[PDB]
């Protein structure tokens, strides 16, 4: 396989999990029992660029949907976005700039940088169900820290 990819659930350091809002939006919120089920599952793409033994650049698609995670300036501001992309040429190592993601392990959490905008983070609101979007502060009332777990692909 060109490019080497394992699925993968995240969840932020309150525990939220992530679920589909609309058809390109994900919200998270605290999920439990049944409801699990509903939580996206990610294919981590490990690609080309900039690496470091606590920094590895990732792409993070839907597993099993022409879905990425990208990067694009929106009204001035660098925005987070779910972007379709042709089926028969994704995943590869070599992914452009705004859906590459920095991966740092911290303490014992993991950050998601975006490659594209230095210091824009994938964030999470403390409030319940609303949007994931890119936050460009960290240790501010917003989330920036993740776990992630391993799923039997």
């Amino acid at each position: 396989a060109p490019v080497r990819s394992l699925n993968c659930t995240l969840r932020d350091s309150q525990q939220k999990s992530l679920v589909m809002s609309g058809p390109y939006e994900l919200k998270a919120l605290h999920l439990q029992g049944q409801d699990m089920e509903q939580q996206v599952v990610f294919s981590m793409s490990f690609v080309q660029g900039e690496e470091s033994n606590d920094k590895i650049p990732v792409a993070l698609g839907l597993k099993e949907k022409n879905l990425y995670l990208s990067c694009v300036l929106k009204d001035d501001k660098p925005t987070l976005q779910l972007e379709s992309v042709d089926p028969k040429n994704y995943p590869k190592k070599k992914m452009e700039k705004r859906f590459v993601f920095n991966k740092i392990e911290i303490n014992n959490k993991l950050e998601f940088e975006s490659a594209q905008f230095p210091n824009w983070y994938i964030s999470t609101s403390q409030a319940e169900n609303m949007p994931v979007f890119l936050g460009g502060t960290k240790g501010g009332q917003d989330i920036t820290d993740w776990t992630m777990q391993f799923v039997s692909s």
